[PDB]
RNA sequence: GAAUCUCUUUGCCUUUUGGCUUAGAUCAAGUGUAGUAUCUGUUCUUGUAACAACUGAAAUGACCUAGGCUC
């Protein structure tokens, strides 16, 4: 768990990273929702592909 | 030209979500397993007369400085 929480932390750092934002707090949500997403297809072996994404 | 108000569109907006794990597990079972705790009614509970004695209690309020008499 602990693991795992770090690994979002990380991701939502590299993200903050990235490029401006404003009131991001409400994003970082909405990311770590995409991750978690991305994480269970990956166990399913689905294609995680989203075109919003950027 | 300037002040303001009303409506529509675009931008900005929760055109929708704050974790992880074996999609967390299962839509099944004479269950097994461990523990923790005590109950039924039926009964006990002298009169009459005379003499000696008192004629009356309690409540709160009217006087005086809890106490003392009167109503």
């Amino acid at each position: 768990a602990y693991y795992d929480l770090e690994l979002r932390n990380s991701v939502m750092d590299d993200i903050l990273e990235m490029m401006p934002e404003s009131i991001r707090q409400k994003k970082a949500r909405t990311i770590l929702q995409h991750l978690s997403e991305a994480w269970r297809c990956w166990k399913a072996n689905i294609p995680w592909d989203v075109p919003g994404m950027p």
